[PDB]
Parts: structure tokens; C-alpha cells; sequence
């Protein structure tokens, strides 16, 4: 059985669209690539066919497929369902405690290492981490996705795959060296920094929805007070690079301890110096070690 | 909106080191599956990054269905194409003989499909090489024109098979910074099929029996040494008979047949050039 209903749109964009379907009963995403993204489905094809990928912690792949008659090509990506949606939609309706926050971070944290840290697997830079790329579990874990502008390097046969994908992360997500473009090209560790810096944001995103002596944060994106909405890779330069603005802390984290832990965490993610960044295992074992 | 993906696999008609290729049908519609071995998977990958790049549409080119990934327990890649029943151009030759018109379709059908591959297009396509040129890789329609088949090892601007090899891939001077190079290896190789095809067209109740290229000189399953020896040490080349040359058109394509085989690869003639002699032949 291959055969795939179609039943509801849960997301359109420039990217495409995915839909909610069914395959032998079973939930399915099914992503439609617009053509614009063709080489996006490609890379995400190539680092699935990686068989020790497969990770608790990374969007679980089913199938990839390109159909094409006279001059129309379809390029679908089908993985498993997450009916509780993106990391970015959960934290606009919920409101964390303690156990909640450091299971969603340890989860994202834990995905991100397991892509980083080659196996003798490739080591792999995401380029895209984002609130919008991590879905939430009901096991109260998130998995990331989207491996579309992923970097593949072997230390052991000293092979480096950037791919070739004009598409750029996140304007809102690039690290300063992306938005002030020194970042160096054929350095694979620049890739996996330039995750730090995003996860940073993705902490301080999920930290701020954790309440503390009754007091927790309304869901913000990262700089959503410095830029304009909708930034431009400009507007993300002045403040990232020009302003070398940071995400506040807000003062009510350092009365719980879980919460300063957290602060120091995002802080040694966000360096402008991008060799003095936190390693995904060092996030890792440090989440941890925090309760 | 339902998504019929259900392939069905009714009978294996090739095997071997790349994998199987199977009869299918979706839809009470003939499918050509190929299910690529752990061995070929880049070949699986550079044919599926292709026709992400450019949706070629030829009636001389294999016509593109659909690149499928599966997970398994390991990942299944399969490659879907149109069937064509008559099967390979190779297995065509050693059960029948050709006359002139048949002859010809099959070598300017060949061409067509190859200048095609070759040219670049702007607004379009990239040029492309083939890089493994044969008549296993080359299929017969029922209206008597072929179609170029796998394009597992082609570039856009594994090695090939040993016995196709042109001198400049035997020696390793192939100059490998001009694309130029990619296609006049692929007309060495499109000479070596005209020879084949060739062999087979009546001329005055004579016909060459089926032989693949260098049969005489080299073993089956020709080393690359045997092979450099034989076509850059030696400078052999195919045998025309003597019968060939009391026909016009075996005359013409003998002519043609060596203007693809010099050891200069610039000195070949370019697809196009080929396809206008084969149009005025006959
Ligand atoms: C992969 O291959 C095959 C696919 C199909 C098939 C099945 N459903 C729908 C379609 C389709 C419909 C409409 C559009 C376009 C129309 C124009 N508009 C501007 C945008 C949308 C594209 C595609 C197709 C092509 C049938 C086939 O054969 C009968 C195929 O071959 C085996
Ligand atoms: C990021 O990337 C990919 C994600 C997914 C994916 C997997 N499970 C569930 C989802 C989902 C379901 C439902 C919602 C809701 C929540 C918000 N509400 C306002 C409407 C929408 C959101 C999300 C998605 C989007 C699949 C992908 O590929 C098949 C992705 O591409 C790699
Ligand atoms: C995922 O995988 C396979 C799928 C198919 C397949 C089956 N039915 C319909 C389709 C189809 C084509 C095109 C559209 C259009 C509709 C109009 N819209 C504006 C753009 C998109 C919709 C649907 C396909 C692609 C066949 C396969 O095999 C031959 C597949 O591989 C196993
Ligand atoms: C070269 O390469 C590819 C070829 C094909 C392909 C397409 N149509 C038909 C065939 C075929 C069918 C049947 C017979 C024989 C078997 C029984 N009888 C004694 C006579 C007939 C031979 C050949 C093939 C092999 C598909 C591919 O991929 C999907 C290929 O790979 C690019």
C-alpha cells in the first residue's frame, strides 16, 4: 500500500504547502515544494537517504518523490504527523513550568547534537533552526525539521557537502556573520555555529513562556521590538551587527534558578566571536545537569 | 484528493550489478521500474538532481515518470520511466535484420535523441553528456524510432562501459575542463552503435551477424588494459566488410561510422552534424 489521501492544508507558503494526509490509516505531512524550492526538496532528499539520521529528536522521514508529465513536475517530501504543530504555534497558547521548558530544550538540544556530532553518519549543519522548524510531540519532546539547506562533512574521509541552494536561513534566525556575510564558506564548524546562534534564540524563545513566582512573558519571535515586522536581511544587520543587539533578558528570570541557568545558556550561544559559541554537546550536557 | 502511488510489479525484465527493472503498471498503464542496488544509489541521485534541473521531454530520450525514496526496515530508490516493450536496442539486433528504411530511423532516432542531450538551450536546458552510450542503453519503440535510456552518469554544463571507452578515457587525456570533451566521448561511443546497427541492414541478401564492438580483438568483459591496447596502443578500429560498400547507404555510414572513430576527439563530427548527413542519406 503507497496509496495517499489529502484531507487538510495545515501550511502555505513560499516554500509550498504541507497537508494533513492519510496512508494506511495512519497521519501523514505530505509537503508540495513550489518550484522555486526544487533544490531544497533535493538536499532534504539526499540528507534522508543518511539511514542513521533516524532520531527521536529529528522529523521522522517516510518518503520523497518527483512526478513529472510533459513540462509539470510535483516534488513531495512525506514524513510522520505532528497533530500539536510547530514549536512557534505551541508556545502561543501554552505557558510552560519547569519540566515542560527543559524537556522541549534538552529535546531540541539533544536532535541538534545528534545532526552535529558525526558517527563512524556525516556531521550535519541544519542552516534553518528555527520556533517555525521544531514540532512538538505529545511525549512533550519537539523534533526538528526541514534539513533542506543542511551542510554534510566527514572528518573521517575529509569530504565537505554545502550543497548548492541559493535559499538562505531565516532572516530573523542568521547569526551576525551570515548577516554581515564574513561567515567562512568551506569551514564546515562555521555552519554548526551558526545553529548555536539560532537554538540561542530558540532557548530565549521557550524561556520566556516559563512561568516563574507567577509572572511569564507573552510569545515574542527574536528582535520582534528592534525591527520592523517582516525584516529585511538589512534591518536583521543593523541590530544583530551595526546595534549588536542581543534579546533582553527579562529581570524576573534571575529570581528562579532555572531560569538564570537558562540565561547563561542563551548568552554563550550568542558571541559575536563564533569560535567562542557553546557546542550543541555542550547545550546538551548542560540542560542536563539543570533542573 | 486520493494520490495513487500503488505500483504494481508484474515481471523482472533486467537484472545485474545496478540493480532490477521491472514491467509495471499504475493505473492499467505500463511503468518501467528501476530498483537501483545500495552499489548504484548516486546514479539513482545524479538521474533524479537532472530532471530536478531540466524536465527533459524527447521522443528520443527514456521518457521520465517519477524518482521515488522509500523507507524500509534501508532506503528503497526507484526510477519510473515509460516501458517500452521491444525492450533494448542490444537484445533488438540479435533477433532481427533491418533494411535501409528501418536501418536509417534507428541511427537518425539515435542522433536526435543525442544532439538533443548535447545542445544547450537558453531562456531551455543545460548540454548534457550521456557518459555511457550502448545499445543496452538504448530502447526500440513500435514505430521503429529509438529512445537513450539511463542517465546515471550524465553531466550538466561508475565509470562507462569498458568497451565503449574513447581513446582519451583509455589513455586519461581527456581534457576534463571542456565540456566539449564529454561529447565526443559520447560520439565515439554513438560510432560504435551505428557499426552494430549497421551490421545488421540487408544489403544484396547479406547481413552481418549481431557482434558487439572490438568482438574479434578483446575477451567478454574487456579489462580497461585490453581495451587501451586494442583502440590507443594499436589504433584498431571496427571492421567494415566488404559487402558494404555495393550499397549507397552502408557506403554513407561507413563514411559517417569513422568521421565519430579519429583519435583527435575535435576532429569527430558534433550530433548535429550527424543528424544532417543521416537526412540526406537515401
Ligand atoms: C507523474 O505521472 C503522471 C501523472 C498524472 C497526473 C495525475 N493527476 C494529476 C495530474 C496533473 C493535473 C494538472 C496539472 C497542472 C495543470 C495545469 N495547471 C496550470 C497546473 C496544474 C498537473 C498534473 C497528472 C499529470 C497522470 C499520468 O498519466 C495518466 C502520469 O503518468 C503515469
Ligand atoms: C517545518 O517543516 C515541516 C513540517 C511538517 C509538519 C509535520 N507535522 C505537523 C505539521 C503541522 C501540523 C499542524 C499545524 C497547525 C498549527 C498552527 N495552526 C495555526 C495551523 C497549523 C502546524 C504544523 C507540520 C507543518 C512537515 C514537513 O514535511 C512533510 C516539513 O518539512 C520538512
Ligand atoms: C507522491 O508520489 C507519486 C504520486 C503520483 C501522483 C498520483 N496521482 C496524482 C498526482 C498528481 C499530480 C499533479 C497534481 C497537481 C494538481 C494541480 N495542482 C495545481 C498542482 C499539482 C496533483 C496530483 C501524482 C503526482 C504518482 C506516482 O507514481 C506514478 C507517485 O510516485 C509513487
Ligand atoms: C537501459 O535503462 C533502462 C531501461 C528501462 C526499460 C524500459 N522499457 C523497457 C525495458 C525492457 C522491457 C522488456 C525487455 C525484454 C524482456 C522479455 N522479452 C524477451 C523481450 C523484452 C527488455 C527491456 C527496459 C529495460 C527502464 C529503465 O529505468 C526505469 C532504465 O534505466 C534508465
Amino acid at each position: 500500500a503507497r496509496d495517499i489521501t489529502l484531507l487538510e492544508c495545515v501550511g502555505k507558503g513560499r516554500y509550498g504547502e504541507v497537508w494533513r494526509g492519510s496512508w494506511q490509516g495512519e497521519n501523514v505531512a505530505v509537503k508540495i515544494f513550489s518550484s522555486r524550492d526544487e533544490k531544497s526538496w533535493f538536499r532534504e532528499t539526499e540528507l534522508y537517504n543518511t539511514v542513521m539520521l533516524r532520531h527521536e529528536n529529528i522529523l521522522g522521514f517516510i518518503a520523497s518523490d518527483m512526478t513529472s508529465r510533459h513540462s509539470s513536475t510535483q516534488l513531495w517530501l512525506i514524513t510522520h504527523y505532528h497533530e500539536m504543530g510547530s514549536l512557534y504555534d505551541y508556545l502561543q497558547l501554552t505557558t510552560l513550568d519547569t519540566v515542560s521548558c527543559l524537556r522541549i530544550v534538552l529535546s531540541i538540544a539533544s536532535g541538534l547534537a545528534h545532526l552535529h556530532i558525526e558517527i563512524f553518519k556525516p556531521a550535519i549543519a541544519h542552516r534553518d533552526l528555527k520556533s517555525k522548524n521544531i514540532l512538538v510531540k505529545k511525549n512533550g519532546q519537539c523534533c526538528i525539521a526541514d534539513l533542506g539547506l543542511a551542510v554534510m562533512h566527514s572528518q573521517s574521509t575529509n569530504q565537505l557537502d554545502v550543497g548548492n541552494n541559493p535559499r538562505v536561513g531565516t532572516k530573523r534566525y542568521m547569526a551576525p556573520e551570515v548577516l554581515d556575510e564574513t561567515i567562512q564558506v568551506d569551514c564546515f564548524d562555521s555552519y554548526k555555529r551558526v545553529d548555536i546562534w539560532a537554538f540561542g534564540l530558540v532557548l530565549w524563545e521557550v524561556a520566556r513562556r516559563m512561568v516563574s513566582n507567577g509572572i511569564v512573558e507573552d510569545y515574542k519571535p527574536p528582535f520582534y521590538d528592534v525591527v520592523p515586522n517582516d525584516p529585511s536581511f538589512e534591518d536583521m544587520r543593523k541590530v544583530v551587527c551595526v546595534d549588536q543587539q542581543r534579546p533582553n533578558i527579562p529581570n524576573r528570570w534571575f529570581s528562579d534558578p532555572t531560569l538564570t541557568s537558562l540565561a547563561k545558556l542563551m548568552k554563550e550561544c550568542w558571541y559575536q566571536n563564533p569560535s567562542a559559541r557553546l557546542t550543541a554537546l555542550r547545550i546538551k550536557k548542560t540542560l542536563t545537569k539543570i533542573d
